[PDB]
């Protein structure tokens, strides 16, 4: 059983265009897993402390067959392959931030997985991206992508 889930991608330290192409090829590297398509890379103003570099930022969809915490197992141990440090606090640098912004049409709160990401439709730097590769899409409570970007003032992105 395949399903679309689309992956943010942010990066901020040890040359961030490095991290990234190094981080899809490691999601194509998933197994029962390839990636669909993936956004611009985008460079976007710190959220959190500014005392940090600029981020690149991305979405991928990945076609994959895996559970959703299946899926996290990998996710997670490409963080760690790209040296990412695990903190409590979570708006400062990384080498690599994968999250599941969206597995399917599906609504998920466990200990491990919130899905939808519970901040997603407040960040443009990851709905800008998102839309890039699916304009069309539609959340699980229903709202269209499309109308949440045009209707609130996200600020358009940069290119990397
Ligand atoms: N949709 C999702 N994708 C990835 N991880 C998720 C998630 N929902 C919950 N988590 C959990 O979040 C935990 C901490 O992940 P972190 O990457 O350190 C937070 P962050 O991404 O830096 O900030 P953010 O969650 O505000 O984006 C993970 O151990 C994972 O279990
Ligand atoms: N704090 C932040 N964390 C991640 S992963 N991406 C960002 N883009 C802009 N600010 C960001
Ligand atoms: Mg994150
Ligand atoms: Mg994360």
């Amino acid at each position: 059983h395949m399903t679309v889930a689309y992956i943010a991608i942010g990066s901020n330290l040890a040359s961030p265009l490095e991290q990234v192409n190094a981080a899809l090829k490691a999601l194509g590297d998933i197994p029962e897993s390839h990636i669909l398509t993936v956004s611009s890379f985008y460079r976007t103003p710190p959220l959190g402390p500014q005392d940090q570099p600029d981020y690149l930022n991305a979405a991928v969809a990945l076609e994959t067959s895996l559970a959703p915490e299946e899926l996290l197992n990998h996710t997670q141990r490409i963080e760690l392959q790209q040296g990412r440090v695990r903190k409590a606090e979570r708006w400062g640098p990384r080498t690599l931030d994968l999250d599941i912004m969206l597995f399917g049409n599906e609504v998920i709160n466990t200990e491990r997985l919130t899905v939808p990401h519970y901040d997603m439709k407040n960040r443009g730097f990851m709905l800008w991206p998102l839309f890039e590769i699916a304009p069309e899409l539609v959340f699980p409570d229903g709202e269209m992508l499309r109308q949440i970007l045009h209707t609130r003032a996200f600020d358009k992105l940069n290119k990397w």
